């Protein structure tokens, strides 16, 4: 079932959409249906799935796991260390996740994405958007071949966290741990991942916050997405919007 809602009062004039799905019923609450059905690059929200792939394949094993930092200099101080999975996820550290995924064969990734119904499941540009000049800081999930709609993101999150995929429960629990966020409200549990990209062809941001809300035995899977022309709109900004929606409409 689809219920059209209006969350514009939480978007602060930023263009976008939101979708929330409750496990109990079959209700999707949808703000901006056209946008919620449009596939876009997941950007760093793909780290939700790449973490699970790495765990399943044994590239990493726990929230402490490391990827063998080699000393390469980066502008973000927190990337210049042998950071753990938990830290790499929270920092959105591209080198860690590029190295992780490059230890996994493409057929294994293809089959996992197919089974998750992860959007277009298109990994045909493995090295990513090389025209941007960033070299190895690139991949199929970053403004490249792989695209997924906000609705598909919510459907994928629900399958993962309701225990309906092939991934091990222990691995799902690691993801829950590293996705947990502080929202200054002890009576809900919010989990998610930001994503920040720019679609150069259409001159619009791909700014995401995707995750899950737990409130008194109810669970909602959500995806908030901006497509604003304002290049200053980032994943963290959309996360603020998501929290305002949760506080106003999901309390």
């Amino acid at each position: 079932a689809v219920n059209i809602v209006d969350y514009s009062d939480c978007f602060e004039g930023i263009s976008g959409g939101a979708i929330f799905c409750n496990t109990k019923n079959k209700e999707y609450n949808i703000y901006n249906k056209e946008l919620i059905e449009t596939r876009r690059s997941p950007c760093s929200t793909f780290k939700i799935v790449s973490t699970l792939i790495g765990l399943e394949k044994g590239v990493i094993n726990s929230k402490e796991s490391v990827m063998g930092y080699d000393g390469t200099d980066y502008p973000n101080k927190n990337w210049n260390k042998n950071l753990s999975l938990e830290e790499a996820f929270k920092e959105s550290c591209v080198w860690y996740y590029k190295k992780l995924i490059n230890k996994v064969d493409a057929k294994s990734v293809q089959n996992i994405l197919d089974d998750l119904k992860y959007g277009n499941c298109d990994i045909s540009e493995w090295e990513g958007d090389l025209k941007n000049g960033k070299g190895h800081l690139n991949g199929f999930w970053l403004e490249s071949s792989l695209q997924i709609s906000p609705k598909e993101q919510v459907q994928t999150m629900a399958k993962i966290f309701e225990g309906d995929t092939n991934f091990k429960k222990e691995h799902i629990n690691i993801l829950r741990d590293i996705m947990a966020i502080d929202v200054n409200d002890a009576n809900i549990n919010v989990y998610g991942k930001t994503g920040t990209g720019f679609d150069e062809k259409n001159k619009r941001v791909d700014a995401w916050f995707v995750g899950m809300l737990e409130r008194e035995g109810d669970t909602y899977y959500f995806a908030i997405k901006s497509d604003d022309s304002n290049k200053e709109i980032t994943g963290p900004k959309v996360k603020e919007i998501a929290i305002n929606i949760i506080k106003k409409y999901y309390s």
